């Protein structure tokens, strides 16, 4: 028996950071959930119960708390590509870490129309979360995404023209709910090393926001032919804003609300144009990805 | 043996329910989870195999259906009321209806600026519930409530003065964050019947968003001395504005945030008025309970 | 405004104790989730800021950990009303506690056919649990439960019978599934206090098994002609077993598999005798609950 | 932009089957949920709008049923094939099926020492899962896996000998708690195709059987260097026992129990040799991988 491959790490590790401004007053938090899984030459850890080789995963729950105490934590592409390469810079063993963070939402409360100064919502459920893989000598692969975004049309989605043979059931439709929950990736060119992601900081937290605007605005605007159609423009649409970007992938669940046939009660009419009332299906559902890159 | 008490149902009937206006094109949508277990003259289902006293469950999910067809479903309080007086009238043996809704965030999207004609997003998990209870020859009460309202402050939050003996770690405090997960309750005056609920239909969304912003500024504004001090501001603020509301209740985790002792490391001071990183617990939690009603 | 009730404390504390057989090596684990709110008079933390009336939510888990190094864990009736009973006699403000215990399956490994002195595996996530409600002047109210006891039968369950009227769709039945999650409860006659429970202590475990072993016998062996019908005959089985329950709860979900219609394509038969692929539906379920007692 | 990747299909489709034997009236139960994910020449359909080349999803979902009405579900790695092999024969523009399959568990009830014939108890939350991906001209390629075998020991493992640097506060120890959510996954040798699986098929539930058993001696009588460790045993004598295993994947979370010290109470001695209450730790956790194949 050999090895083939090993990562081990902490997962899980919840931190908070605060940042107060003395002059202002004004406080902005940060939460994130975080997980590093490290490699390196560890197989003796597996194969001769030599610890000797092992940064306990304890340690690098302590690591990464002070690595938030002694950075910056935003943009989370940033707070990742250090604290993964400080794992291979600091031991001489280890030549991959692999950091992914989910950030969570706190967004500051408007009272009687003014900015709190330190006080937050959860707003919703969505998440931007980073994957970084830092590879001694290889440099630095950023892959950025949003995902927890649930999003309803009420009209304006079709679905017609499909093929159909002796599975097929489903009828054509040209007016239909479309319901899902966006999962976006972007991955980003290599990057060299830390100054070259410093270089860039800007572009993280300004390509976050068009994706997800982009994304916002193609699902409430597309008159849709089907999800594959749509999430298509969507990717097209980001690709063509960053260009330091190589890929943009979508996954896209198809949540099913069906309409409820009543016209058994005293001729009641509720389908088709007369569908008011319908019934969101739990499971199962539709599940269409796509990854899009430059020709 | 015999049957001291039973109640019988549909759970999980999910419901969903759009609105066309031909005018202006511009589409609503409602979605909920509704609950209906129904009391009566039922004991013979149990003891002696005795179907016929029994309205399928399956029956109940019909009528959920034909209800909201045929009726208005908002505001949630008006809605349940229906759903339950239908029931206790319909059927001669049932005397009882416990009505069960929860009402899920379709919140319209701003495009460019302007409001979306139909697409929407659930902007959080925060719920609008209601609890009806329709008794035949005892008129209909009504407990309304939000819940997964999450919330957080950074400062402004204390907790010192509190009973100590040998069974004590705590150490007081003048500054900590605070945060938690609000669920309100507010109980109102029984009503005689539907028609006593119709004549009061503009109070049940005016009163849910009383209490929602009553809530929050009041914990972005208390200089909070503990959770209990707080959350009985806001219960009384709540009272004070609605004088068919008999009681409110609120149920209030302490979401607790953990200071993070890093001088073991070089130094690193990150404690007290050097505490910038801190460990969210997952568990245990405080969970704070009040019901504050008239005098 | 007047606070109307009041009660508050610690929640989601997890607990593990091992026992150690120094003799024969053998180790025995156990694990709990408890929660503990108290009642009495602190009406002035939530009025008045006063936090002199306040026993630390922190100091509570401090005093649930104290209490089971110090104390068997087991049977939980005995341990949430010894860890009760320390709350209302040590502070003489404090007039009620109330004590939620969930006890978490951990069976001993078989390992080549003979018991392993100190190795366990999460056999299901069925529950036991407890709650014990201690009131000064008022002695020891006890209910012991059981939960997340998931079982189906693939025939021998009717339903027929029932009323049709014109909100009616279901077909009757002679032969269907029936699933569900099985929520038991037992409520003990009222206790004096410790010293009483104590002197019970051997009908705990005993009560539990009975309940458990007559609720999968009775759903195992009855010809059911409802989930009402089915669940009567598991209470009176127990109430018959142990004079010193007063009342039994059940509440069951009716988890539906439903047929699926397969004829059009081919003209494969799937539906009543020839049923054999069924649909699972995760929602909407029926609830059914009865609470039986003694004449 | 040009489309890299795309897959497409129904998820979380739920299916339950019976098997009736007619001579002794005994009958088993398989219940499954079931993904299938196509790909293909299907890129017009994101690029032009050209439905033409989607097979609808609801009629991937129909073919499920029908594919289980028609075929053994059992074992699931010759279900998934089957399942696979479809898509790509019956479609010319269809290339590859991704079929993922998760077992939930029905075992027979006990009733009086003996087994039941029609009644079933979900014994744990533990999976046994496929992954099979069916690929034109390039055969079958099977991963098997059993997850969420949830264990612990109380003592018998160890972790000490590990790298201490400035960022290591973990104290090394003799004795330890040591519990984990078992993910064991064996990649099989690819198949040519249908008949090659078929021929093999008493040795999918054997070799499940096999790791299962494997794990769990493994996990009850290693004296624990390590996690890392202790897997390697495990997937050593896996591939040992079965050579049409090509590898064998762990992913173990190392799932905290905490010392509580509680001599700031009293003296009380609740540490090392003395411990006895433990205080369990939902987040973070060690997450420890390794996967093991031939030399
Ligand atoms: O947008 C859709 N894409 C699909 O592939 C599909 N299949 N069924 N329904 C569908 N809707
Ligand atoms: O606000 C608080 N109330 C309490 O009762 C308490 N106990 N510990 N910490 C606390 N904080
Ligand atoms: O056992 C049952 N009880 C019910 O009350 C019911 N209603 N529909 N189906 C049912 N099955
Ligand atoms: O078994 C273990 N492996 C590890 O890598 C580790 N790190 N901390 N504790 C640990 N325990
Ligand atoms: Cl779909
Ligand atoms: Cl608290
Ligand atoms: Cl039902
Ligand atoms: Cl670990
Ligand atoms: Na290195
Ligand atoms: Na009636
Ligand atoms: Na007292
Ligand atoms: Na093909």
């Amino acid at each position: 028996s050999a090895v083939k491959a090993a990562r081990y790490g902490k997962d899980n590790v919840r931190v908070y950071k605060v940042h107060k401004d003395e002059k202002t007053g004004v406080q902005t938090v940060y939460e994130m959930t975080v997980c590093v899984l490290l490699e390196g030459e560890i197989e003796t850890s597996y194969t001769k119960a030599d610890n000797s080789v092992i940064v306990a995963t304890d340690s690098i729950k302590n690591t990464i708390y002070i690595t938030a105490k002694q950075n910056p934590v935003t943009p989370p592409e940033l707070f990742g590509s250090i604290l993964g390469t400080h794992f291979i810079e600091k031991y001489n063993h280890i030549h991959a870490a692999h950091v992914n963070i989910v950030c969570h939402r706190w967004t500051r409360m408007d009272i009687d129309g003014k900015p709190h100064p330190h006080s937050f919502i959860r707003d919703s459920e969505e998440k931007r979360n980073v994957q970084v893989d830092v590879v001694e000598g290889k440099g630095i692969d950023i892959k950025s995404s949003l995902s927890g975004l649930t999003v309803l049309k009420s009209t304006n989605s079709q679905f017609w023209g499909f093929l159909r043979d002796e599975y097929t059931t489903l009828k054509e439709t040209w007016d239909r709910i479309l319901s899902t929950d966006v999962d976006a990736t972007w991955q980003w060119k290599n990057f060299s090393g830390l100054q070259e992601v410093r270089s860039h900081v800007p572009k993280f937290d300004a390509t976050w926001a068009t994706a997800r605007e982009v994304t916002l605005k193609t699902f409430a605007e597309d008159n849709s032919a089907s999800v594959q159609a749509t999430m298509y423009k969507m990717a097209e649409q980001i690709l063509a804003r960053q260009q330091l970007i190589e890929t943009v992938e979508y996954s896209l669940p198809n949540k099913h609300y069906f309409e409820i046939d009543l016209s058994w009660h005293k001729g009641l009419q509720n389908t088709g144009k007369n569908a008011e009332v319908f019934a969101p299906q739990s499971d199962p559902n539709g599940l269409i990805k796509c990854t899009v890159g430059r020709s």
